[PDB]
């Protein structure tokens, strides 16, 4: 169907899950999908995740606003 606008999130704490990373990016707008990439073998957090918004003037906010903000005792990268 119609494509969404995907936001990369780097430097996540290993304790961070799909539940709380969705809660951190919910204040900007509604989320079509969000997840933290786990390793297929072990199941621990790889370090990064994705958050896809419906609107672009929304992900654009989420990238600029969260660029270096603390989440789980670690500053995060944000980009497309």
């Amino acid at each position: 169907g119609a494509n969404h606008f995907h936001v990369f999130v780097g430097d996540l704490s290993p304790e961070i899950t799909t539940e709380d990373i969705k809660a951190a990016f919910a204040p900007f707008g509604r989320i079509s999908d969000a997840r933290v990439v786990k390793d297929m073998a072990t199941g621990k957090s790889k370090g990064y995740g994705f958050v896809s918004f419906f609107n672009k003037w929304d992900a654009e906010n989420a990238i600029q606003q969260m660029g270096g903000q603390w989440l789980g005792g670690r500053q995060i990268r944000t980009n497309w």
